[PDB]
């Protein structure tokens, strides 16, 4: 009965502007503040352990669900990192070689010119979060992290191509649990915001 | 605009037992009821029309939902049927020839000997959802159904292969949405059931 949930971060300036927020450490708006707390309400403690990104907006998200757990930072679920793009929209990015790349699945979607894809951060944070959960068996525990990180995972843990990535859309505070059966994930949710007023 | 949402009926008796729930036409528990009430008082009325499975179960639950709009009965939206293996546990579905299949994905995982797979319904269901949006455009779509049902829909309007049905799993009164982009499908929320007290 090992449960995972992870859950993307309040609402940043920079989503609400559209600008690729990757390593750039964004504050929380007000309004994010709020989701932050609407979301620790619903969980209401239910959970075992909880661990989070370094980058603020994740970490303030991760505290206030928390309460009076110990919030484990791990510095792999921070966000992935997105070069050139960074504080650009994805407007700004039509006619760059690896964004059509990106869009169309030729070379695991590359993120940028990082050297890294949809493809290599699917199988790279599927690996860590798999661990993290052998390493907490029969245990219900937390991940507050970032968009492009969370989607990547979900796409590494059930298996599935990377252009599936844009088929999904995952907002603040967004809920997206799994549970296993018998080895293998099993998605039980993804992007619950009913706690969204 | 255009806003696509898809319910499960509340719970059954054979919910409750692990009993392949298809053709058979199988009333709510009260807790299913209270579940129905549950997804309406969070739905609030946000939908411009809804659409419901025949059978009573979604009926009730999508009537409770409705208020006092119309329920659109659409016969499509009907449970698939399951034909032998109706009535039964997947346990006493261990060791068929069919069973196997339906799970390692061989002539795209059949149902019984419904002459029917995953696969097909996939199709066939997405293009249904498709044309109902098609013709309720910048609208929101609220469609009551079973669980196989919209789980195979899923995998027809995000053209997922049909062995990920297994690595899905929903719930009673679960909600999942759809937007377009740009005319394509993207799936905003799997199995939310923050409702359910």
């Amino acid at each position: 009965m090992t449960k995972l949930i992870l859950i993307r971060h309040g609402e940043t300036e920079w989503n609400l502007l559209g600008k690729i927020q990757g390593c750039t450490d964004i504050e929380l708006t007000p309004n994010g503040i709020q989701q932050a707390n609407e979301v620790a309400q619903q969980i209401k403690g239910n959970f075992d352990i909880i661990y989070s990104s370094p980058l603020h907006r994740a970490l303030i998200t991760a505290q206030k669900i928390a309460g009076d757990k110990e919030v484990h930072l791990i510095e792999g679920m921070k966000e992935i990192p997105f070069g050139t793009w960074e504080g650009h929209t994805f407007e700004e990015l039509n006619g760059d070689i690896n964004y059509k790349k990106f869009l169309s699945g030729e070379d695991g979607c590359p993120f940028d010119s990082t050297g890294m894809s949809i493809a290599s951060w699917s199988k790279k944070n599927a690996q860590l979060l798999l661990d993290l959960c052998k390493q907490n068996e029969n245990k219900t525990i937390v991940c507050v992290s970032h968009g492009a990180w969370i989607k990547t995972s979900i796409l590494g843990l059930l298996e599935m191509e990377p252009t599936m990535y844009h088929k999904f859309q995952l907002g603040n505070t967004g809920i997206t649990t799994f549970i296993f059966r018998h080895g293998h994930p099993v998605l039980t949710s993804f992007n619950s915001t009913q706690h969204l007023l």
